[PDB]
């Protein structure tokens, strides 16, 4: 496929990991 | 690549931005 | 496009649904 498609997938995976880190910080503060 | 692949990427980016908005609202209510 | 691209999209959609479940559990505990 497109190199642009693969580039977008890279950005998406980075965004998701950043979101999962944010959710981990929230669950740690509130307990779950 | 597929127009269907690019369509799915559009839906994913919309879902991610919606999630980031939800996380912003949570962090604003609890402080972080 | 690539079968690998479509496989990555499958993993991304699973990650997003899992994240949306986690956000639902957080909003239920704190109220919003």
């Amino acid at each position: 496929g497109m190199k642009q498609i693969e580039d977008k997938i890279e950005e998406i995976l980075s965004k998701i990991y950043h979101i999962e880190n944010e959710i981990a910080r929230i669950k740690k503060l509130i307990g779950e």
